[PDB]
C-alpha cells in the first residue's frame, strides 16, 4: 500500500536518527502525550472505556489475521488501531449527550456541534502539539477517525466541520475522483470499521458489568430484559450459554464476574470478518471493513439497548443531562455576551483572530466543548452565582 | 529458565505472559483507581505511569541498539510497561501524608509502606483470581520488588512529626509465602545476597533498575512543564536553582544547550516547549547501559543492572531535586497531605473502635476470618490503603 498514507500533512520536524518506530507508534505515542487524552480521566471514566476499546480492537485484528490471512499485510497494526480507540472519544462536550445537543443549538447558523467532528477538529487543529497542524498524525490514521467522511453541510447531523475542510480535503487527497465521490455517498475506512466494533464491545459489556455491582439493575431486570431477549438472539453460543452467564454475573464474586465477561467479550471478537464493501471503491482501505455476524450482531444490539434504557435512560442520569444542557448554553450565551473579556486570555487572542473570518462563535464553542464538567461548573459558577 | 514464566496458580490467546499481566494490570481496579489520584490540568498517577512505561520502552530501544550482547535478557516492551503500570499502585490517600498515618497506627502490626503494597496488591488484594490477585508471572512480580527484603530487617517513640513515622521500604512479612515463591527458583547464594542492605537495602533485578530509571526520568521531566505554566515557578527562579545547577553538572549536552533549553521552556508556546521536553529526555535515555552489579549474584536478571552515566545523573539529580523543592514541597502541597494524615488517623482509630458495626459489611467479613489469626489491623489498612481522597473524605463525614 501506498507510503502517502503513512504521511503527515507537515515535514517541518526530523525523526531522530535513533527513532526506529513506525508512524503508527508515533502516533499512539502523541495522543497518549496530549492534554486532549489525559482529559477524558475526568470525563469507569472515558479513558478506561478508550483503553478496554484499544485492548478488544488489538484482540479483533488478531483473530482476523488468524481466520483471513490473506489479509495480515492490509490489517491496522496494534499501534494504529490503538490509536484510533485512544482518540476516539477527545471531542465529547462536558455532559454527553446534553452537552452536545446544547451546543449544537448554540452553533445552529454557525456550521453546528457534533462530537466526531470535534474530535478530528482536535487531532488536526487544536492539540497544539504542532503550531499549525493539532497532533499532526498520519493520513491513515486520520482516515480512521473519519467515521462520517462527508461535511456537516451535506441532535447533530454527523459529519465534519467546514472549518476543517483543509484538513479534511488533505487526508483523502490520494484517493482516485470516484472513490472521493463515493465518498460523500454511510462508509468508512477498513481501520475505522474495527474501531466502531470495539467500541460497540465495550460499552456493551465493560458498561454492564459494574451497573451490576453498584445495584442498578436487579437480577429480575436481567432476565426480564437482556437474557430472555439473548436465549431467542439466533447466535448458537448465547442461546446455549445465557443461562450460565446469569449466573457469573450475579455470582457477586468479581473473580467468576470476569470470566463471563471475557467470555463474552471474546465471542463477539470471533464473529467478527472482513467482508467486501458493497460499492466500487478502488482503493484497499475503502473496499473492506470489518462485520460481525449478524446474529451475534443482534445480541450485541441486546447488550447496548439493555444497557442503555437501565444505566442512560434513567431520570437520576436525565436530570444531570437536562442541568449539563442548560449549564452549557448559560456559559456560551455569557461567552458571547463579551467575548474578549470574559474568555480566558490566549482563547481572547485567537476569538480576535478569528473574527477576521467571522469564526468566533467556533472558537468559543470549541473552548466549551474542551471543559470537563467541573470546569464548567466552576465556569458558571464564576459567571452566574 | 521459563521458571520465570509461571504464575503461583483459551485457544486462540496467543500472547506472551506479559503481555497478559499487561492487559490483567490495565483492567484492574487498583490501575484505573490512579486516575483519581480554574486550569484544565489533569496529571494523575496514570498518566504518570503512561509516561514511565514510554519511557522504559525507549530506554530498552537504546539498549538493544547499543548492547546486542545483552538483546535476550532485556525485558519485553509489555514486561517493561508492566512494571510501569503496576509501580504506583500502592500509594494510599494523601501520598506521603497517607502513608505516615497508615505506618504509625499499624506501628505495632507490621507498618505501612507504598511499593510494600503495591507487592500485596497483586500478589492477593485485587480479586482477579480467588487466591492469587493479580497472579502476575514470577519475573514481573520480581521486578516490582524495588526493596527485596522484609519490613523486619529493614522503635521511634513520644501533634506528629514527618521525620519520625517515614516508614522503612520492603515487603510486609505478612506476604511472605507469595515473596518465598517469587524467589523460588533463585540459588541460596543469590538469595541471602538479595535482602543485603547499603536499613536500606541496595539491589534489584535488571527489569526494575529499567523501571526506576524511566519513573525518575518522567518523574524528572514530565512535571516540570506545567510547574511553568501554572506559574509555580519563575523564569528567575528556574535560573537560579535549576539552570545554574545544570550549566555546572558535568555533562557536555546539557552544559551547551541549558541556555537554549531554558529559552524554550518560557516560551509560552506549547509546541516549543514539548522540544525541550523531547530533548531532555532523549538526552536522559540515550545515556543508560547495562553494566555488571557489584556483588557475586549468579542469576543473569541480578547480575547486571542498568546505570546512567553519571555526569547525566547529576543533570537528573538536579531535575528531580528541583520539581520536589518548588511543586512538592511548597505548603500549599504539605498542608493537603497533613490534612490527609489527620483524615487517615481519624479513621484508623474509628474503624478499629468497631470494625464490624462501621466496615462495609464485605470488609467486615474480612475482617472478622482475619482474626482466626490476629491480623484485623492490617484488613483495616488495606481498606483504608485503597481509598481515593474523595472516598475518604465521604467516609469522614460519615464519621465525624
Ligand atoms: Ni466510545
Ligand atoms: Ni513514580
Amino acid at each position: 500500500l501506498n507510503p502517502e498514507w503513512l504521511a503527515r500533512n507537515n515535514d517541518e520536524h526530523k525523526i531522530r536518527r535513533n527513532d526506529h518506530r513506525s508512524p503508527f507508534q508515533r502516533d499512539r505515542a502523541r495522543i497518549l502525550h496530549s492534554a486532549a487524552f489525559r482529559r477524558l480521566q475526568a470525563k469507569r471514566t472515558r479513558l478506561t472505556h478508550s483503553l478496554e476499546a484499544a485492548q478488544i480492537g488489538t484482540g479483533i485484528v488478531a483473530q482476523i489475521k488468524l481466520k483471513q490471512p490473506e489479509f495480515r499485510e492490509l490489517l491496522p497494526s496494534d499501534s494504529l488501531i490503538d490509536s484510533l480507540c485512544l482518540a476516539h472519544d477527545i471531542g465529547h462536550p462536558p455532559y454527553g449527550h446534553g452537552g452536545e445537543i446544547a451546543l449544537n443549538y448554540m452553533m445552529r447558523d454557525h456550521g453546528g456541534f457534533e462530537g466526531n467532528a470535534q474530535t478530528f477538529r482536535i487531532v488536526t487543529s487544536l492539540e497544539p502539539y504542532t503550531e499549525h497542524h493539532g497532533m499532526n498524525l498520519s493520513r491513515r490514521t486520520l482516515l480512521g477517525l473519519l467515521k462520517y467522511p462527508a461535511l456537516l453541510s451535506a441532535s447533530p447531523a454527523k459529519g465534519i466541520y467546514d472549518c476543517d475542510l483543509a484538513s479534511l480535503d488533505w487526508v483523502l487527497e490520494p484517493l482516485c475522483e470516484s472513490d472521493r465521490e463515493l465518498l460523500g455517498q454511510r462508509f468508512k475506512s477498513l481501520d475505522c470499521s474495527i474501531m466502531e466494533l470495539a467500541d460497540d464491545i465495550a460499552y456493551g459489556v465493560h458498561d454492564l458489568e459494574d451497573a451490576i455491582v453498584l445495584g442498578m439493575v436487579t437480577r429480575a431486570q436481567w432476565q426480564e430484559a437482556a437474557a430472555a431477549q439473548l436465549a431467542e438472539c439466533g447466535d448458537p453460543w448465547f442461546e446455549e450459554h445465557i443461562a450460565e452467564l446469569s449466573e457469573m454475573l450475579f455470582s457477586g464474586k468479581h473473580y467468576v464476574r470476569k470470566d463471563a465477561i471475557g467470555g463474552i467479550v471474546n465471542a463477539l471478537l470471533t464473529s467478527i470478518s472482513v467482508k467486501p464493501v458493497e460499492a466500487p471503491f478502488h482503493n484497499e482501505l475503502l473496499a473492506f471493513n470489518a462485520y460481525i455476524e449478524p446474529h451475534m450482531g443482534n445480541a450485541l444490539e441486546v447488550l447496548k439497548h439493555f444497557v442503555s434504557q437501565y444505566v442512560i435512560q434513567i431520570p437520576q442520569v436525565q436530570r444531570f443531562e437536562y442541568k449539563g444542557q442548560q449549564l452549557i448554553m448559560d456559559l456560551f450565551e455569557a461567552l458571547s455576551a463579551d467575548p474578549e473579556r470574559l474568555l480566558p486570555q490566549a482563547t481572547g487572542e485567537k476569538w480576535r483572530k478569528a473574527q477576521e473570518q467571522d469564526e468566533g462563535m467556533r472558537v468559543i464553542c470549541d473552548y466549551i466543548a474542551a471543559m470537563t464538567d467541573a470546569y464548567a461548573q466552576r465556569l458558571h459558577q464564576q459567571l452566574f452565582s
